[PDB]
C-alpha cells in the first residue's frame, strides 16, 4: 500500500520522460525465476501488483537456457508460461539481458528487469531510464525486549 | 550481524536475569511451520541462528493436531520432525494453538519453563509480551520490490 504510493510516483516518471506505456516489458532473469519458484512467489501477480498495470512476462532464450542446464524441473515449466524473447544469441544470462536492454546506453526497446543478480541490476543503472525489480529474501527475527522483561532489570 | 550484534545484547539479558541456557527451548507454532515448508526456509537452521546457540525445536501436541487438519503433508512431515511438546489437553479441555501455547508459557504470570516463543500469530505474541522474559522470533515475507529511481534516470527527467 505505502510502496504502491512511492511506486505510483516512480512509475510517472517512465511514462512521462521516458516514454513507457502499458503493458509493461519485463525481463525475468532465471535466478528471479529459481528463487521464485522454490519459495512459492507468485512471480506474474506480484509484477502487475508492483507495476500496477498489465505486463508482458518475458525471458530470454539465453536466461531459459540457463534455467534448462539445472534441470530444475520446477523452474523450467514456470518460465515456459512467459513469452520468450527471441535474443540472436549462439551468453551467460547475466550479458544476454545486458545487450538486450543496453543499446548505445539506452533503453531503446523500454524494458524493466527483474533480477536477483545484484551484479546485472548495478550495470544496468548506468542505462537511464531501466525500471529494476528484485525479490527482498524471507529473515528470520526476534523482537526487540518487551518492556515487561526491561523491568525485571 | 547488525543483528547478531543486537541480539547478543537481548539474549545477555535472558540469561543474566531470566537464567536461559543453552540448549533454548523454543516453541514453534503451526502457523510457522506451515509457512516455512511454503517457503522452504530452513526453520530449526534460523532458529539455531537467530539464538546463537544449539536449540530444541519443539511443537505442543495442539499445534500439530491444526497442522494435520490443513492436510497439507509437507508442513505436517516437518512438524513430525521436531520434538513433541505433550500438553494434557482435550477433547475435555480443548485448545486453539495460540491459547495452548499461552497456557504453556504463561504460568501464573511467569515463564516457568523458560520458553522462547516462533510464531506468526501477532495476537498470541502481543499476549505473550505480557509474560516477562520470553523471547519471541518470527519470520519476514519475501516481497517483490522496485528499487529507487536511478541517478541516470533523474537527471534525464
Ligand atoms: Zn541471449
Ligand atoms: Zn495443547
Amino acid at each position: 500500500q505505502k510502496r504502491a504510493k512511492s511506486y505510483r510516483k516512480q512509475l510517472l516518471v517512465y511514462s512521462h520522460t521516458f516514454k513507457f506505456r502499458e503493458p509493461y516489458q519485463v525481463l525475468v532473469d532465471n535466478q528471479l525465476v529459481l528463487e521464485c519458484n522454490n519459495s512459492n512467489f507468485n512471480l506474474p501477480s506480484g509484477l502487475k501488483r508492483t507495476l500496477q498495470a498489465d505486463v508482458k512476462v518475458m525471458i530470454t532464450q539465453c536466461c531459459i537456457q540457463a534455467l534448462y542446464e539445472t534441470r530444475n524441473d520446477g523452474a523450467i515449466n514456470l518460465a515456459k508460461q512467459f513469452e520468450r524473447r527471441r535474443c540472436n544469441h549462439s551468453k551467460s544470462p547475466a550479458e544476454c539481458i545486458e545487450s538486450v536492454v543496453n543499446i548505445s546506453g539506452a533503453n531503446k526497446h523500454r524494458y524493466v528487469v527483474a533480477s536477483q543478480d545484484i551484479d546485472l541490476r548495478r550495470k544496468l543503472r548506468t542505462v537511464p531510464g531501466v525500471p529494476l525489480i528484485h525479490l527482498t529474501r524471507s529473515v528470520m527475527v526476534m523482537e526487540p525486549l518487551s518492556t515487561a522483561s526491561a523491568k525485571a532489570s
